[PDB]
């Protein structure tokens, strides 16, 4: 309702900041920008932007502070899925019923236009026109999302899966690989929108960690439910939709002391579920 | 060779710096690391690292101050090697006599492991513990590598390498791709370390730049001619040969009255058209 809202500003907000990213300063890379723009602005949901912006209102910062945060996080996002497409990885030919990157250029360009972004994803926050924050907290927002996209986060994560495949785990090592290979970009993502605020603070970023990383194992435990080695699979149909609940619990609980400006944090956790 | 004393110090520090990176945080996490490891501690040259230190001595800094600098060069730099040997690009199944990424492992660990290499460069110079500078200048790195790794430069060169075909190519094209391709990273290892210096300065920082951008197409230049669209075909041998010394010329004449510390460029400028 108020969410729905929400989401729509949100993803106005960071789709106008991404399509200024992707002018090639020279005719030679036109094709590699064209293909770096069709692979973020294909009308994705930007939840990871919306973590950001919903972070900074959670502190009292006006939203379009966490731009940058916004556009970093959702590049960092966008790269990975170009590459995970890839014959390689999940082989996909299609997402959301249009051509993946690799398929409508070639593989050798979704590969670059993919290194492209995960390059750019940092120098936006490195760019202190950009990304117009003191200059300590740049270099957290800089070190946080490294963490989190790099082998320890994310890319860490796809690589748990790959050693996974035809071994059944069970629900611990299932969330290992889950707060690895989302968790860590979710987590980050707010994390970000935080800093951007200009008035983090240890207690808030503690606060906004565990929102976080109950609402990123909530998003998944929500979509095998929808899709409906998954949650359902391991626990039941009715102990994982139990499940949910739980982890939406735990996110409202660590908004307790926050003031109205979280409200978004606390619609999007019971929408999830 | 005439770098060997310079060049073997380099690589001993950013060897020794480069292998505390590659420590799995946990178990599930190994074999990605171990293909981390495979696809850097592979006895490279380290040119990168070696143009961060001496860009670094050059303007009076001690070199252990461009230990962030030399990691992250070397890691964009190796990275982007990892994806150039995958079968949609080069498809090569060696690199100096041992197996790729991919065939050691396999292509989704390959494609898994660069990644983590690119995002480890930007986690190392954004790491005030790792990379000491001052904080803007911390900034400033971040920023030059971002720039020069990305789809403006060293990804954006491999895209115009991809794009430009035909036994036809004229020698400005040819200039445009490997400034981008090779060039910019080139140029970005020189400039973060004198960054790293603590005693950059506009003049001193644009000579740097001129001076990498010479040697940058000075290695090209000598490749090809060492190899035999070259600069032979384009230019002719003899005058592709004398091509050759006038990079290193330019790269020279950029370091006039940089004082007796700018030696190591100087031997490295050299050694670049003097190989074998």
């Amino acid at each position: 309702s108020m969410i729905a809202a929400y989401q729509a500003r949100c993803q106005a907000r960071v789709d106008a900041a991404l399509d200024a990213l992707f002018v090639a300063p020279r005719e030679e890379l036109q094709r590699l920008y064209e293909a770096m723009r069709y692979s973020v602005m294909n009308g994705g949901k930007r939840v990871r932007p919306l973590l950001a912006y919903a972070a900074c209102e959670a502190l009292g910062g006006a939203p379009q502070r966490a731009d940058a945060a916004a556009c970093a996080v959702e590049l960092i996002h966008a790269y990975s899925l170009v590459h995970d497409d890839l014959p390689a990885m999940d082989d996909d030919d299609l997402r959301r019923g249009q051509p993946t990157t690799h398929r409508a250029f070639d593989e050798a360009t979704a590969i670059l236009a993919a290194d492209g972004l995960q390059a750019l994803a940092f120098e936006v926050l490195a760019d202190t026109r950009r990304n117009p924050q003191e200059h300590a907290v740049c270099l957290e927002m800089l070190t946080r999302l490294a963490r989190a996209a790099g082998s320890a986060g994310m890319v860490g994560g796809q690589a748990i899966d790959l050693g996974s495949v035809g071994v059944a785990l069970d629900q611990a090592a299932l969330e290992v690989m889950h707060r690895h290979k989302t968790g860590a970009l979710i987590e980050a993502s707010v994390r970000l929108g935080a800093l951007a605020s200009g008035r983090a603070e240890p207690a808030s970023l503690a606060a906004l960690e565990r929102y976080a990383e109950a609402i990123g194992l909530a998003f998944q435990v929500q979509d095998d439910i929808l899709d409906v080695p998954t949650y359902p699979a391991l626990l039941g149909l009715e102990a994982a939709k139990g499940y949910a609940l739980e982890l939406r619990d735990l996110a409202l609980a660590a908004l307790d002391g926050f003031p109205p400006s979280a409200d978004p944090l606390r619609q999007l956790a019971r929408y999830i579920v």
